[PDB]
């Protein structure tokens, strides 16, 4: 579980690109 704060869809890196509730998801 790291909410990682995302902003579009995948504003994180290649591992989480799943900009899911104000988080990025690896999902």
């Amino acid at each position: 579980q790291l909410c990682l704060q995302c902003r579009s869809n995948s504003d994180c890196n290649i591992i989480w690109r799943i900009c899911r509730d104000g988080c990025c998801n690896v999902i």
